[PDB]
DNA sequence: AAAAAAAAAAGGCGCCTATAAAAGGGGTTTCAATGTATCTATAACCAGGCATAAGTACTAAAGGGGGTGGGG
């Protein structure tokens, strides 16, 4: 019959099509981790029918902002639009940089549930504010994910902003993994932005990424490369450094 | 009994009251509205005392990752 999918626990079932991912031999069905979702794009460009029981997005309107990009970060955001994780992956640039006009434009260039994975909560304001422009941060389509408020929105430069996670009964989308698809979660949110992605190879803080069927993912970045060269895991889960500068 | 001083009283003198009508000037004495220093009720002033709200630093906690040294 036609192709389904289906996410479970930061997993993803799929039936009627052997060619998307691999097979499980314990119980015949296709498996994947939540963040080999993406191979689903395949039927997209293709517009191949199947179900996606696995996604639960929150809905999200279809921004337009105007974001200005100089010529360097329409490069950058060119390299990431190629795959949008392959191609996106991370994006490596000096402070002065303006990687977050690249992380904006990219949110309005998917317009899809968005969730943005910061260190601190200080930096989740900021972004909280800059996610302005598609609505105001005072506006329903900014929200933020953590232990001090729970809110689950859609589209934003990312509508929602959390941050990796601490240990605790109740902490930042790391914790939350299962529940919603982040950077961080499970099946919520398409596009996962970390800032300071360095900081996700953490062991427990990479779960957010592979837990999430979140298609697209970004990075952004300082520095790439850790000393402990954890860095590796990003390619598969996030991408790899698409762009440098 | 007498002389003496002190007292009340008389008679006389002068001026007052009410009557009258009608030509120019200067006097003192009392009373009018419009103002200083001091008073009143008001309005407004400081410093000092007590209660509530905002910001502080403080201690307070738990959760973890990484690197170096020692032992097998």
């Amino acid at each position: 019959s036609a192709v389904i999918g289906g996410d479970n626990e930061r997993e993803e079932e799929d039936d009627d099509i052997d060619a998307v991912h691999s097979f499980e031999i314990a119980n015949e069905s296709v498996e994947v981790v939540k963040k080999r979702c993406q191979e689903i794009d395949y039927p997209v460009l293709e517009e191949y029918d199947f179900r996606n029981d696995h996604r639960n997005p929150d809905l999200d309107i279809d921004l337009k902002p105007s974001t200005q990009i100089r010529p360097y970060q329409e490069k950058s955001l060119s390299k990431m639009f190629g795959n949008g994780r392959a191609r996106s992956g991370i994006i490596v640039l000096p402070c002065g940089a303006g990687k977050t006009l690249v992380g904006i434009t990219a949110a309005c260039t998917i317009k899809k549930s968005v969730i943005v994975l910061c260190t601190s909560s200080v930096s989740v304001m900021q972004w909280r504010q800059q996610f302005l422009q598609w609505c105001t941060l005072q506006p329903e389509n900014c929200a933020v994910f953590t232990s001090d408020n729970k809110e689950m929105f859609q589209t934003e430069s990312g509508l929602v902003v959390s941050t990796y996670s601490m240990v605790a009964n109740t902490r930042n989308r790391s914790h939350d993994s299962q529940k919603v698809m982040d950077f961080l979660t499970g099946r919520e949110w398409g596009f996962i932005i970390l800032d300071e992605v360095h900081v996700v190879p953490a062991a427990m803080f990479r779960r957010v990424v592979s837990t999430i069927a979140a298609h697209a993912k970004l990075g952004l970045t300082a520095t790439l490369v850790r000393e402990d060269d954890k860095i590796g895991d990003l390619n598969f889960l996030i991408g790899p450094k698409l762009y440098e500068a």
